[PDB]
């Protein structure tokens, strides 16, 4: 059972999550700096005990800042925080996984992650830039090798730099490619993707929880609704009636109960917020319970439309979405 203080759920390797973190994904143009770091150690203050972060949002910096001050006052220990990574899409080459892994734990100044995983399945092009395109704006797709990426992770955890090893925006036959894998010495733990009550992953989680996987649903709150990369063809997700009506009944926002939803279900939240009051109101989630018909009327809510598409990446050979799941 879950509470505010012991809310921890196992993974596949013995190791455990939060099911509840933050996530720090924010637009580097339009965020002030030390917003992450702030609210990195509000959301500590506050009972969070993992963080989400990844070295291509720029503020890896800022989040390794935040746990150790907190560490170093006492507030927690390091084996108390969880804190998950990303290999970008640039850097699967083999030789480049290490290294990467290296420099992230340089920039937190830790000497572990918790988790680290692959961001995408797509690899581009190998470079000082993360979005690689042309002079006539064709992104340049390296080609992928997610066996041989997984086998330069599986050595990273071999060597003691990270706990468990995950992935994220795969697809069920990418997640075969690894399971199936020839001598495989660490299965993934973890998925990463999108989902909420518009999304609600309903394949990819069976497919998951039938091989000791667990979901980490990104964008759990239904994004920041950027138009640059998000798909605001769905109503905003938080403006939901029966997210609303169902907040009512238990004095909570739509958002606390979206949440709840997710993290009843076992699988893992990371929402996102830089602002004091709803880092505090999003971890308000283990003093109520949804019933099962509530469960099932939040279920129905169910878009199958993504508010995280990634079309202009379409065209890579190993773009996820195309399949069902
Ligand atoms: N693996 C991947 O490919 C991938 C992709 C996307 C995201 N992620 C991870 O998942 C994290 C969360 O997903 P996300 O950032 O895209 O979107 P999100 O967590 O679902 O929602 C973020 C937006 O909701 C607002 N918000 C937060 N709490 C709220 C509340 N209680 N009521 C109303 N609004 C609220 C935030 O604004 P404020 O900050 O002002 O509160 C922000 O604009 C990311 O930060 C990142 O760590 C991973
Ligand atoms: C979706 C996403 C995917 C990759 C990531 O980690 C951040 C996220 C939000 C910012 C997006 C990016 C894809 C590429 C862009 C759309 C850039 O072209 C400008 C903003 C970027
Ligand atoms: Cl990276």
């Amino acid at each position: 059972d879950l509470s505010a203080a012991s809310h921890r759920i196992p993974l596949s390797d013995g190791n455990s999550i939060p099911i509840i973190g933050l996530g720090t994904y924010s637009e580097p143009k339009s965020t002030p700096k030390g917003a992450c770091a702030t609210s990195v150690k509000v959301a500590i203050d506050t009972g969070y005990r993992h963080i989400d972060g990844a070295y291509i949002y720029q503020n890896e910096h800022e989040v390794g800042e935040a746990i150790r001050e907190k560490i170093a006052e006492g507030k927690v220990r390091r084996e108390d925080i969880f804190y998950c990574g990303k290999l970008w899409a640039t850097n699967h080459v083999p030789e480049m996984v290490r290294p990467t892994l290296e420099r992230t734990l340089r920039v937190l100044q830790l000497d572990y992650v918790d988790l680290y995983i692959i961001h995408v399945p797509m690899a581009f092009k190998p470079g000082d830039e993360i979005y690689p395109r042309d002079e006539n704006g064709k992104w340049l797709y390296h080609k992928s090798n997610l066996c041989a990426t997984w086998e330069a992770m599986e050595a990273c955890k071999d060597a003691g730099l990270v706990k468990s090893l995950g992935v994220s925006n795969f697809n069920r036959r990418q997640l075969e490619l690894i399971l199936n894998k020839p001598g495989l010495k660490h299965k993934p733990v973890s998925n990463q993707v999108e989902c909420h009550p518009y999304f609600t992953q309903p394949k990819l989680l069976k497919f998951c929880q039938q091989h000791d996987i667990v979901i980490t649903a990104y964008s759990p709150l239904g994004t920041s609704r950027n138009p640059i990369w998000v798909n605001v063809s769905s109503p905003p997700l938080l403006k939901d009636a029966l997210l609303n009506s169902l907040g009512k009944r238990y004095n909570k926002t739509a958002a606390q109960i979206v949440l709840r939803f997710n993290i009843q279900r076992g699988v893992v939240v990371i929402p996102k917020s830089f602002n004091l009051e709803r880092i505090k109101e999003n971890f308000q989630i283990f003093d109520f319970s949804l019933t099962e018909e509530e469960m099932k009327d939040i279920e129905a809510l169910n878009k199958n439309v993504r508010f995280v598409e990634l079309l202009m990446w379409r065209d890579h050979p190993e773009y996820p979405f195309h399949d069902e799941y």
